[PDB]
């Protein structure tokens, strides 16, 4: 269980805004279509049975939800998602695990000419080049860190991090809104 903390993700994100009267109107809009509770179970994006198959599960449009209906706020194609600025070069990921597991977290950025006023779908993910990835990092202080290089971008963009556990079929999603701008 957890979430990206470095860049952080979008349900963390609404969360820290405080959930019961966002800041944000991409955050207003999430609890409006889809409740609070989400926010509080900011740890919870998952698939108990994913063993691998993230792509024939999840469908486009339902990658920050991971398909589980009470995500479906963060499907929301905002062109507001608030956004943490990044650069190219070198990047140190920080995952905020709550529990930790045995695995592999694999990281995507989005395409060149990514529009985030539409659905984030496979497609729009730079799936063959992950930015970063990590089998079984150490956990200390609720954190994994692990390193990785963000490619020549320019404008809004998207990071898709997927951690795939080993001892498990289990599986954890987060989307983290950034920009190069
Ligand atoms: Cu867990
Ligand atoms: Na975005």
């Amino acid at each position: 269980h957890g979430s990206m903390g470095d860049p952080v993700s979008r349900v963390s994100q609404c969360h820290a805004e405080g959930p019961e009267n966002p800041k944000s109107a991409a955050c207003r809009a999430a609890v409006a279509a889809g409740g609070t509770q989400a926010l509080y179970d900011w740890n919870g994006i998952r698939i108990g049975n994913a063993a691998g198959k993230h792509q024939e599960l999840i469908p486009d449009g339902r990658l920050c939800s991971a398909n589980d209906p009470a995500f479906k706020g963060l499907d929301l194609a905002r062109a507001d998602w608030p956004a943490t600025g990044v650069s190219s070069g070198s990047y140190t990921f920080k995952y905020r695990v709550t529990a930790p597991h045995k695995g592999t977290f694999k990281v995507y950025l989005t395409k060149p000419g990514y529009d985030p006023s539409k659905p984030l779908g496979w497609g729009d993910l730079d799936l063959s080049a992950p930015v970063a990835t990590s089998t079984d990092p150490v956990a200390s202080g609720g954190f994994y860190t692990f390193s990785g290089t963000l490619p020549e971008r320019s404008g809004k963009h998207l990071l898709y991090a997927v951690w795939q556990r080993s001892d498990s079929p289990e599986a954890f999603y987060s989307c983290s809104d950034v920009t190069f701008g």
